[PDB]
């Protein structure tokens, strides 16, 4: 049940290590519609719950409550995200309110999100095929198939959304056969999912890793073709200075994050041997190390 | 390049009649869909004097230097060794539970071996649609591969129907067809990048070929899969020792026949370098021997 814990501080760590896809690379908006105070605004917000939440999980873990602690990290987690999101979106608005720049130009679909998102699917599949059956509970297999769901949901809108942007016949008409491709896949895959719960067998197992595969391929051909270079729009065009200004707040974003990597690492460190946890400074100097990291954050907000 | 032709018929052609051998090995079962001993038997007396004619006009024609006449000659030797491989098996079989004490096979809710060639058919295409360089995927061989696809997956999409139809599992009848939908819908999306790539040709599309190969072929493995999981395989006849026996002899002949004009194919084209200085003319007329004495043994253990 402590085991429960090392999961979460490990698919944490990859999700908030996976989301520096924003901090490296050109300028776009990484958001939908919203303007750079009250971006700011929300990282602040963010960084006040990430106090808070790096106070909890502290002592939830020193008190040996670590279903908690797992939780708390889990909205650590998902804090982290979106305060790099929001980190990122700041950056390019900062950087584009630059005189002389020039807005980005949206893609038939975003590609931060496409990614994440065939990212999700591969990971989802992925559980299905390395559960072992007993562990195969009614709860895992509906957690799996309702983030595949979204996904899936996502994928449909965005292609749907990009179908009607094209202007030319072949895109148009491909996007709509990829997405046809896809949900098929899904429709077969989710009743293999459903069989394996109502009725469980190594057969249904193997069978719902069977059909897999076909998801997987659709999806990785729907978001590959929703990517080709011609659809892609352009990053902003910016001055020197909205550069600086933008790697200035990404290089703060990137410092809260490689701190809540460490102090992850740290929590699932002493994961083993609490009692005890000969490296009792380490957990702690990650506390500090994360407040820092927000305080370049902060300190890169409000003078750029 | 008229000789450059040739290699390719002789290896697919090689291919196409070594793959057939997957009724040489193996129980016994009905390797076709209604037809009598004696009829079967008539047939292949029938196919052994085309071979005969084939044998010696795919000879001539090479030595003739008539390069071109020879590689049909050849594609059609290749149908007319698998038929007699078809017809063979298909007699294995009714001489076998012909035998007393014997009981008769039970059909799967599919024909394995059809199934199977079909797969591998519609993963040979999708191979071929990936390893040709652009330019030479001209209007014909797109056209080629796109009718093979068709043909494939129609046969695929009839099977699992009726499988559909014969099942008696509520999730099984509904998995073939979310299955067969999944088919379909692939193969629209990929057939769609094969006109795209032929009306518009470049590398772009090229690559979307190939990146929309995946799901259909994944597909394809998913549905034969399911199809053929053991509670849908039904039963091989069981046959007393002599029954065996007398399969044995036959798909000895045949194997023999078989091998015999795969060596010939072999023999033909180990000549297409240096024919003008090629000492080896004699590794030529033996396979004519080899598949001669083959029919003989053939049609001798087809008489009893």
């Amino acid at each position: 049940c402590k085991g429960k814990m090392q999961l979460v501080a490990d698919l944490l760590l990859l999700s908030s290590e996976a989301r520096p896809v924003l901090f490296e690379g050109p300028a776009s908006s990484g958001a939908g519609a919203e303007s750079f105070e009250q971006c700011r605004d929300t990282i602040i917000a963010r960084t006040k719950g990430l106090s808070i939440l790096t106070h909890d999980v502290q002592s939830q873990l020193n008190m040996g409550r670590f279903g908690e602690a797992g939780d708390s990290l889990v909205e650590l987690g998902d804090l982290v995200v979106s305060l790099t999101e929001c980190s990122a979106h700041a950056a390019y608005l900062a950087a584009v309110a630059t005189p002389g720049a020039q807005p980005a130009q949206p893609g038939l679909v975003d590609r931060y999100r496409v990614t994440r998102c065939r990212h999700e699917v591969e990971q989802g599949c992925a559980v299905l095929r390395a559960t072992p059956l007993a562990d195969m509970t009614p709860q895992l297999l509906l957690e799996v198939s309702q983030g595949l769901s979204r996904n899936l949901k996502f994928l449909t809108d965005a292609c749907a959304l990009a179908s009607d942007k094209s202007r030319d016949r072949f895109s148009r008409e491909q996007f709509k056969l990829g997405v046809k491709c896809m949900s098929t896949s899904a429709s077969a895959l989710l009743a293999c999912v459903r069989e394996v719960k109502v009725a469980p067998s190594e057969l249904a197992r193997s069978r719902c890793a069977l059909f897999s595969g076909p998801l997987v391929q659709a999806v990785s051909a729907l978001v590959g073709f929703a990517t080709e270079p011609q659809f892609l729009g352009r990053a902003a065009a910016v001055s020197a200075e909205g550069k600086a200004v933008q790697t200035a707040i990404l290089g703060g974003a990137m410092s809260v994050v490689s701190a809540c990597v460490l102090l992850t690492q740290c929590l699932r460190d002493l994961a083993q041997h609490p009692d005890g946890g000969a490296k009792m400074s380490d957990h702690r100097e990650r506390l500090r190390n994360s407040a820092c990291a927000v305080s370049e954050g902060c300190t890169l907000l409000s003078q750029a």
